[PDB]
């Protein structure tokens, strides 16, 4: 895989359609462990939150009032300005991210893919309609609610005070929109990831360890057809020597400058 820069900036000036994939290394510089005694893989599960929504939903509270906090780092602004600059020109950039964060759109960009769900997404357990939620608190029982620290206990809260659906007649349970350990991602997202990979002409992988599937999957099947995938990322991963370039550093910084 090649370190050229400038080769790299050849491909990108003539890209009429980039495809950047996303993951957690994106938003390392954005500031974004444990949460009481457990960790991620503990909480976000159907099981859990069927055995206790409330601690669930603490959980899920906390996570959406840090980001309120956090702001995009240099790396999602350049991808932002990227999809506004060639957009002027008729040229497409998309973002699929696997993260849940939303930091991609607070730094402006409009076309995202975000195949795992949001922390800024409700479903309702009971109708299954999702929608957009960005209310601080997201219900007067979470108020203060999540706190992480060693000597916070569950709040306990009774599960018709948790989130509720305001369809009319339903009443129902929200759970976040997120896709949690052992659910399927959504059929009609990756049909419109399938679309853009076999579109594109420039791929970028960004802060990703290249492992999970599915979207471990994704800038291999770009690479296939022949097309330059460029990996931005802190250290190689198992992928690295199936693509066409490596750049690596921190994003914040090797992406102003590629997208420049
Ligand atoms: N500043 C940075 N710039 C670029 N890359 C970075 C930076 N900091 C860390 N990285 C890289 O980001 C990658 C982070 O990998 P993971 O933590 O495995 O995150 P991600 O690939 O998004 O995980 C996939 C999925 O796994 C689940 O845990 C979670 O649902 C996530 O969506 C690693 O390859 C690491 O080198
Ligand atoms: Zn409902």
């Amino acid at each position: 895989p090649s370190s050229s820069m400038a080769d790299f900036r050849k491909f990108f000036a003539k890209a009429k359609h980039i495809v950047i994939i996303s993951g957690a290394g994106v938003s390392a510089e954005s500031g974004v462990g444990y949460w009481r005694k457990w960790q991620a893989q503990d909480l976000a599960t159907p099981l859990a939150f069927a055995h206790n929504p409330s601690r669930v939903w603490e959980f899920y509270h906390y996570r959406r009032e840090v980001m309120g906090s956090k702001e995009p780092n240099a790396g999602h602004r350049a991808i932002a300005e990227c999809e506004t600059r060639l957009g002027k020109q008729g040229r497409r950039v998309v973002v699929i991210t696997q993260n849940i964060d939303e930091l991609h759109r607070k730094a402006g960009t409009k076309n995202l893919l975000e195949i795992h769900g949001s922390l800024f997404k409700t479903r309702c357990t009971s109708c299954g309609v999702v929608a957009e939620n960005y209310k601080s608190p997201i219900c007067p029982a979470l108020s203060g609610k999540g706190a992480p620290e060693p000597g916070t206990q569950d709040a306990s809260i009774p599960v018709e005070k948790l989130p509720r659906c305001e369809e009319a007649g339903c009443g129902g349970l929200l759970r976040p929109h997120v896709v949690w350990f052992g659910e399927n991602l959504d059929p009609a997202i990756l049909e419109e990831v399938d679309r853009e990979l076999a579109h594109c002409d420039l791929c970028l992988v960004v802060g990703t360890s290249s492992v999970v599937y599915p979207a471990a999957m994704f800038a291999p099947q770009v690479a296939a057809r022949g097309v330059p995938v460029a990996e931005f990322n802190t250290e190689t991963t198992p992928a690295t020597n199936r693509f066409r370039f490596h750049f690596q550093g921190p994003c914040g910084t090797t992406l102003p400058e590629a997208l420049a």
